């Protein structure tokens, strides 16, 4: 047949239309990895090698959780309710310098994206050492990838300076341009110098012409703290929007994370460069690094996504948990009941997080011509019913284990809620090892 | 036997105890629905007639939902992202007038029930038309409620006037005091004014009287929104604080729903009545009603309760996501990352509830003597591992769907996942039934 899969569903939800923002009784046709086709199921004349019936399920792209660290997993809960100090000095970075290596990140982007799959994730971005591990994770469990090597002032096991950093950068992107495996480039890397403070003005415009040349997404923290623009002023007599506007930085490919301490010169800067703003709202509050005003942001036509951050400080990857607290956090922030309805919040998790990493050409919503990029999302549940708008439910009342499919590429990685690509008992058993590791080595 | 079972899992926060938060390889031992002894597995010397092996499970109180209106359950998602005055005016209120009767609130109440014993809740508030109907629901299912009749000034099906609201208020506590199937006292009728701004200051007085005479618990809104507190002032030229008080309104019995304006005039009543607070962030973000500050309040020594309020503005009634949100928010609201640390947040969504609702000499922590109102809660799953401090891990990263076992009054509501008193099919048909007559009358 030409479709390889038909797959049926009372419900679709395209994010981008081609004006209700729902498909009723529609169907989806995929080929080699591609969607051919939305059309409604009794009109539809196009074969299919397999059809799959889902009856009272929502599909819809699959998410894209455009800010993480994979393998913190393994540090999951490592140091809860301490002060972003504390929890940094005498926590997370000594377990860093013991811990963490080739081995360490295998086994933790595993154990990540074995979560991701499982609550409807289909892209992650990853910031974090060892890019090319994590990059193999998500080559052979089949899950889309834009691993953001990072770049640093300072020494780690990974790299001993900015140099190294971006060297190894280079050569990671060379490797999964090269990867037999990766003819489908699934798996992208970019650069992710940390933040404007541990960052300097060198380095930044050796990744801004690399990421031309190379045609790498770049990522970035933004504004996360009070503390962090304060001492950018002193240093730079400039906020951090500032400094790296005025070395040219900020550009479309890049995306500026968390973003909470927002001015007018801000935003304008922001609308002057194209980048676009990932919030990361959980980890905002749980590190009490502020709001981000995403109604205010919206309002003014900024690019936004949305991301969980990393394990130890979230301390899940369930971003349908991630969308809700956004939009509900939002209306709190901006006092109004009707900012950021729910639409706008799935659109931001999923065409946003596309739009921020750069690959919103390939993915991020149901269009003829992207990849099938899905998640099903099965409603006849208890918690689920009754359902009015299943728009409104889908970030006001679902739990991720609801999510019985997800396809990537049109690549079955779930079905029926159990994962295809990854053992659950062998993942689990990985995780206890290393905590017993990390508790009493 | 002596005792009738004996449950065995590795972790059990008993919420009080009797100086760590945790107990390791425990077990617990209840007899006619008590709690018989807390004890070591090993050195354990009670033989149980049942015995119970769990493993890797985290035992604790079932969750207090201590503010709620559960029939509203078929009003789920009914109107959402719509700003307070339309959502009340053009939806909330129109399909109240129009659907909800005795058949409404007994098939809503068993909808929230099934989805709240699935979430590991063991008490739930209620106030809402036809409390007989709710308690009659929650005896048959065999899980703890405090019904909260309601008392408003205006007229609606349900009653025509303030003293007929209390009336029925009374009829209804009577007949749960005589009712053959509620010998044991899991239900309790309470009087639910809705706020001070619909109930005038003779019926308040009538209900501080007979909430006295008859032992009946009391609930009422209190500065849920700036509005309210502007209104007050202008009408009665105090803060609706200050209204209560000087009535004698306020006393230990009430629970005082929402509070999100505060000031320290507030707290200082507040500490002087010994009146709860019940926390609802959702609902609270969901509206823009404001920022219950629950760090200021619980640094003042104020009880303070959670509730998830009802399917309208929520949309679940999920305790495990409205206490996570509750531990969140109130880092951020604080700007103080060790605000509200996990175990507090727990304390809030049990014990405090207890408290709250007058209940908490018999339920609400795991203590000799108290009920066996109890949740296993599985930690072997990939988005919980690994774990380094299962009560951080209750708070931070556990979704509702791993609640293994409910027990109420050492009755097993929830046997594997699976509801032993209520049947999920039939409550999804009559919740689909319901939403086709709502949508299209
Ligand atoms: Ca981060
Ligand atoms: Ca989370
Ligand atoms: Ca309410
Ligand atoms: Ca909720």
């Amino acid at each position: 047949a030409h479709a390889d899969l038909r797959i049926n569903s009372h419900w679709i939800i395209p994010i981008e239309n081609t004006v209700s923002n729902i498909l009723i009784d529609h169907c989806l046709l995929i080929k080699d990895g591609i969607i051919l086709a939305i059309e409604p199921q009794s009109s539809c004349q196009i074969p299919a090698t397999e059809t799959l019936d889902l009856g009272q399920q929502v599909l819809m792209p699959g998410w894209v959780n455009a800010h993480g660290h994979a393998a913190m997993s393994l540090f999951r809960g490592l140091a809860d309710d301490l002060p972003l100090m504390t929890w940094l000095q005498e926590h997370v970075w000594p377990a860093e310098a013991q811990h963490v290596d080739e081995h360490f990140v295998k086994q933790g982007t595993e154990l990540a994206i074995a979560e991701m799959i499982q609550s409807g994730t289909t892209t992650f971005a990853d910031m974090y050492f060892y890019p090319q591990q994590s990059g193999e994770a998500a080559l052979a469990a089949g899950i889309r990838a834009v691993c953001f090597a990072p770049v640093l002032d300072f020494p780690t096991n990974y790299a001993q300076n900015a140099d190294e950093y971006i060297r190894k950068a280079i050569e990671c992107n060379d490797r999964f341009n090269n990867h037999p495996m990766n003819e489908q480039g699934l798996v992208q890397i970019g650069f992710g110098p940390h933040a404007p403070y541990t960052v300097s003005d060198e380095p930044l415009k050796e990744i801004t012409m690399l990421s031309d040349q190379l045609d790498m997404p770049v990522q970035i923290h933004l504004h996360e703290t009070d503390f962090e623009v304060s001492e950018s002023l002193e240093t730079f007599n400039k906020r951090p929007t500032q400094r790296l506007a005025d070395i040219g930085f900020l550009n479309e490919r890049v995306s500026c994370v968390h973003m909470t301490q927002v001015d007018d010169g801000d935003i304008k800067i922001l609308q002057k460069t194209g980048a676009s703003i990932i919030h990361c709202p959980e980890s905002n509050l749980k590190l009490a690094s502020g709001f981000c005003p995403i109604a205010k942001l919206s309002a003014a036509n900024i690019p936004l996504a949305i991301g969980t951050d990393g394990a130890a400080s979230n301390n899940d990857l369930d971003m349908f948990s991630e969308t809700k607290t956004a939009a509900l956090l939002a209306k709190g922030v901006s006092q109004d009941a009707s900012a950021i309805p729910a639409i706008e919040a799935l659109t931001m998790a999923t065409l946003g997080g596309a739009r921020a990493l750069g690959i919103d050409d390939i993915t991020g919503s149901l269009k003829p011509g992207k990849a099938a990029d899905i998640q099903a999302i099965d409603l006849n549940t208890l918690s689920s019913q009754p359902v009015f708008d299943p728009v409104s439910h889908m970030v006001y009342c679902t739990k991720s284990t609801q999510v019985s499919h997800v396809w990537v590429n049109g690549r079955c990685l779930l079905k029926n809620g159990e994962l295809t690509t990854l053992n659950e008992e062998t993942l689990i058993n990985h995780a206890k090892a290393w905590a017993s590791a990390i508790r009493t080595p």
